[PDB]
């Protein structure tokens, strides 16, 4: 699969993260990210996808070594960590045909796993609108503890 790049943007307090909500298959909440183009450097793809989805340019803030990367079903997703962005920043996507809404979420309230259905003796996981963000939440909380305390 083609690698994806984007950002985990936090506010000044470090307790909120910015998620975006797409449509249809991308109908839940997730970190802003997208597929890398031919010859495009990972930091440039992250800034482009982030600016396409939020209107906010992270180029002057990206730190090369500060990211979380996960391999999910043989697709690599790397989100550069971008703290300290004021909560009153005006985010607007470029294409409202792709992004429904953009919101800050409390990190501590976000789930870091989906729930089973052991109540119902049924296998699998219950739907959760934060499905795409979930895999990054525990690695983020651990990264913030290490790098900030
Ligand atoms: C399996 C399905 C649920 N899926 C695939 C990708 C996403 C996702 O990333 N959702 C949030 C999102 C990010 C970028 C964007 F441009 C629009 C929406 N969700």
């Amino acid at each position: 699969g083609v690698p994806t790049y984007g950002a985990i943007i936090l506010d000044e307090t470090l307790e909120n993260v910015l998620l975006v909500q797409g449509y249809l298959a991308k109908s839940g909440w997730g970190f802003p990210k997208g597929k890398v183009n031919k010859e495009e450097a990972p930091h440039d793809c992250a800034a482009r996808e982030v600016f396409e989805e939020t209107g906010f340019d992270i180029k002057d803030y990206i730190c090369k070594d500060d990211y979380i990367e996960l391999r999910i079903n043989d697709q690599l997703a790397r989100l550069y960590i971008i703290p300290g962005i004021p909560k009153d920043t005006k985010f607007n996507p470029k294409t409202r045909r792709e992004i429904r809404n953009i919101e800050w979420f409390s990190i501590e309230k976000l789930p870091c796993h989906r729930n089973d259905m052991t109540p119902k003796s049924k296998l699998g996981l219950a739907p959760n609108k934060f499905f795409m963000a979930i895999p990054f939440i525990r690695p983020l909380r651990d990264w913030l503890s290490r790098r900030f305390g």
